[PDB]
């Protein structure tokens, strides 16, 4: 099976991703959106880029990921869906930002829409006061 797979849903995806967060792999993570996948923050503090199409374009951002943040997560409690193509999780994470030395303490809901086993969309919704908590 690990060698003959079928293509992960959206629930694996989801959970999969956040393991590579911890790990700090941010080119792993990368890897797990469609060329043409986007990651999307709703909430964020302002003046922030909030939107970012493209897998490489993702990564142009996410490179020095793990020199700002190392983060763990709670396990994902999912809201079941009509299509495993879509997942919609709540977790929390528990991490420190590096530079600050902030502690970091968030609490998420993550709508990601897949296709094939490639993310399309991540809408990855956090609490923007606990961000910026962190950041100073
Ligand atoms: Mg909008």
């Amino acid at each position: 099976n690990l060698y003959f797979q079928g293509h992960m849903n959206a629930k694996e995806i989801l959970v999969h991703s956040l393991r590579l967060l911890e790990n700090g792999d941010a080119r792993g993570w990368c890897d797990l959106f469609h060329p043409e996948g986007v990651l999307e923050f709703p909430y964020a503090p302002p003046g922030w880029k909030t939107r970012f199409e493209g897998r490489e374009t993702i990564w142009a951002h996410m490179r020095l990921f793990p020199e700002h943040l190392t983060v763990r997560f709670t396990d994902v409690q999912f809201y079941e869906t009509a299509d495993p193509d879509l997942a919609i999780g709540e977790f929390h994470g528990d991490g420190v930002a590096t530079v600050s030395g902030g502690k970091l303490a968030q609490d998420y809901i993550s709508v990601l829409r897949t296709r094939d086993g490639q993310i399309l969309l991540y809408r990855d919704f956090w609490n923007p006061l606990r961000h910026l908590e962190a950041l100073g």
